[PDB]
C-alpha cells in the first residue's frame, strides 16, 4: 500500500452558543450551504484527518465525540480513529482521522493558552493540536478571542499571547513559535473580527446580505484591514470570504440577524460580521490548496453558523536511506552564499544564526556575523562565505528537495532570538548558486530579512 504525497484536511470551526447540537449536523461536514462548497460527487469520499474547534461548547468530551464519530460514520460509512481532545472552558479541539492512518500518526501534542488579565481571564484562549503525519509537521489552533467591536486591538494582543505560548511541535526547535514549528499550520475559532461600520447602518447592512452583495462590507471586516496593515496573522492565507456573516443569528431559524443592544449583550451591539473564520501558513513551495469555504445553512441552536474549509495539502513518507537516518551522507550538502540579515533593531550585539533542521543531525550554530550600518539606519550583519556547510543526513534529491531550513538569528549578548524565518530547499537547480530570502519575524511579527545564495548537492 503506496504512502500518500496528498492527504485532504477538513477544518470546522462553531461557536455553539451554549446549546447543544441539532440532530443532524452532516452539512458541515460535507462543506453544504453558503460560499466556496464541496461537489455533491465528493460526498462519500472521506477526508484523511477532520478537525473540528469548538466555542461556547456545552457538551461533555464523551458527548460530543459520540456525535462526530456518528455523524462522519453515517456520511462515509468509515469509523473514525480518535487522535486528540483537547479542552479549555468550552473552547474545544477533536482531530479524527481515517483507521489506515493510525500507524502514519505520531508525535501527538496538546495544549492551550488562557488570554487577558484578572477580569479578561476565565473564557477566551486557545487550544491546539500538533502530531506528525509521516514525514510532514501538522498543527492546529482553536481560538474564542475576545469579543465587541471595539476590542479589535485586544484580538490582536490575544492572537500574539497565543503564538508565543502555545507550546505544540518539536521542543528542540527552541527558537521558533508555532507559526515557523509546522509544515502546515491551521489557525481557526471564533476570531470575533467584527464589521466595523456605524450602527445606525444595520439595516442597510441586513439589506446587502440579503442581496448577497458582501464587497461593502468585506472591505470593512476588521481582520482582513488590520491582516492588510500587517497587525496580525502576518504571513497567514484566508481563501476568499463568499457566504453570508456567520454572526448574529437569531436562534433557530437563519432569517433573521439579532444586531441590536440587548441586557444580554452588555448594551452592545452586534453588527453582523465574519467571526468565524479559518486560515493557514505552510511552509514556502508546499502544495496547499483550499477547496472549499463556507457556512451551513441548516444548523440553527446557535447565534452562530457553523464555517467549514477544506485543504489539499502535501505530505511526505518517512524516508530511510542505508545511510541516514542515524548517521550522514556525505553525497550531501547545503552552503550559504553572500547572505546576510537586515534588522530592524536599535541594539549593538554581534548575531550568530542557527539552522534548524529535521534533515540535520541536530541545529548547526554559526560563527557572529559582521555589522555594518544600512543607508537608511538599518542594521546589516554579513555573514560572507564563512557559514558552515550543513550536511544532511539523506542526500537522495526525492528527499533533500522536499525538506526546509529553519533560520534564527540570535544575539551573542543574550542568544535571544531577533528573528525567525525559513528557507526551502525545493529549488530550480542543484550545484547551482540560487538566490534565497525569508523575512524574519519574533513573536510573529516584522523584525527583519535574511537574503543570499544557497547551492544544494544531492546524490543526483
Ligand atoms: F488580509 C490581507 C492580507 C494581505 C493583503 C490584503 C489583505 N486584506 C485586504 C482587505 C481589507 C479589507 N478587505 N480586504
Amino acid at each position: 500500500q503506496p504512502e500518500p504525497d496528498m492527504i485532504t484536511i477538513f477544518i470546522g470551526t462553531w461557536n455553539m452558543g451554549n446549546a447543544p447540537p441539532p440532530k443532524k449536523i452532516t452539512s458541515w461536514f460535507l462543506s453544504k450551504g453558503q460560499g466556496k462548497t464541496r461537489d455533491d460527487s465528493a460526498d462519500y469520499i472521506p477526508h484523511d484527518i477532520y478537525v473540528i474547534g469548538t466555542q461556547e461548547d456545552p457538551l461533555s468530551e464523551k458527548e460530543w465525540l459520540e456525535i462526530l464519530k456518528h455523524s462522519l460514520q453515517e456520511i462515509t460509512s468509515v469509523t473514525f480513529k480518535t487522535v486528540a481532545i483537547h479542552t479549555l472552558w468550552n473552547i474545544r479541539i477533536v482531530v479524527l482521522a481515517k483507521p489506515e492512518h493510525e500507524n502514519r500518526i505520531s508525535h501527538i501534542c496538546t495544549d492551550n493558552v488562557k488570554t487577558g488579565i484578572a477580569n479578561t481571564l476565565g473564557n477566551k484562549g486557545a487550544v491546539g493540536v500538533s502530531f506528525m503525519f509521516n514525514g510532514t509537521s501538522l498543527g492546529f489552533v482553536n481560538s474564542h478571542l475576545t469579543s465587541g467591536s471595539e476590542k479589535k486591538l485586544r484580538r490582536n494582543q490575544n492572537y500574539m499571547n497565543i503564538l508565543r505560548f502555545l507550546a505544540l511541535g518539536d521542543k528542540k526547535l527552541s527558537p521558533f513559535n508555532i507559526t515557523h514549528r509546522f509544515t502546515h499550520l491551521f489557525w481557526f475559532g471564533d476570531l470575533n473580527y467584527r464589521v466595523d461600520l456605524p450602527t445606525w447602518e444595520a439595516e442597510t447592512i441586513i439589506q446587502k446580505i440579503k442581496q448577497q452583495q458582501y464587497a461593502d462590507l468585506l472591505s470593512h471586516d476588521q481582520l482582513l484591514t488590520e491582516r492588510r496593515e500587517q497587525k496580525v496573522f502576518l504571513h497567514f492565507e484566508e481563501e476568499e470570504i463568499t457566504f453570508a456573516p456567520t454572526y448574529r443569528f437569531e436562534r433557530l431559524t437563519r432569517d433573521k440577524y439579532a444586531y441590536t443592544k440587548q441586557k444580554a449583550t452588555g448594551m452592545k451591539y452586534n453588527l453582523p460580521s465574519w467571526c468565524d473564520r479559518v486560515l493557514w501558513k505552510s511552509y514556502p513551495l508546499v502544495h496547499v490548496v483550499c477547496q472549499s469555504y463556507g457556512s451551513t445553512s441548516d444548523i440553527m441552536t446557535s447565534d452562530h453558523s457553523p464555517v467549514f474549509a477544506t485543504f489539499e495539502a502535501g505530505v511526505t513518507s518517512q524516508f530511510v536511506s542505508k545511510n541516514g537516518p542515524g548517521t550522514v551522507d556525505s553525497q550531501g550538502q547545503i552552503e550559504f552564499l553572500r547572505c546576510y540579515a537586515t534588522l530592524k533593531t536599535k541594539s549593538q550585539t554581534k548575531f550568530y544564526l542557527e539552522f534548524h533542521s529535521s534533515c540535520l543531525e541536530s541545529f548547526v550554530k554559526s560563527q557572529e556575523g559582521e555589522n555594518e550600518e544600512g543607508s537608511e539606519g538599518e542594521l546589516v550583519v554579513k555573514f560572507g562565505e564563512t557559514l558552515p556547510k550543513l550536511k544532511p543526513i539523506i542526500s537522495d534529491p526525492e528527499y533533500l528537495l522536499d525538506q526546509h531550513i529553519l533560520i534564527s538569528i540570535k544575539s551573542s549578548d543574550s542568544d535571544e532570538s531577533y528573528g525567525e524565518g525559513c528557507i526551502a530547499l525545493r529549488l530550480e537547480a542543484t550545484e547551482t548558486q540560487l538566490p534565497i530570502y525569508t523575512p524574519l519575524t519574533h513573536h510573529g511579527e516584522l523584525t527583519g530579512h535574511f537574503q543570499g545564495e544557497i547551492k544544494l548537492q544531492t546524490s543526483q
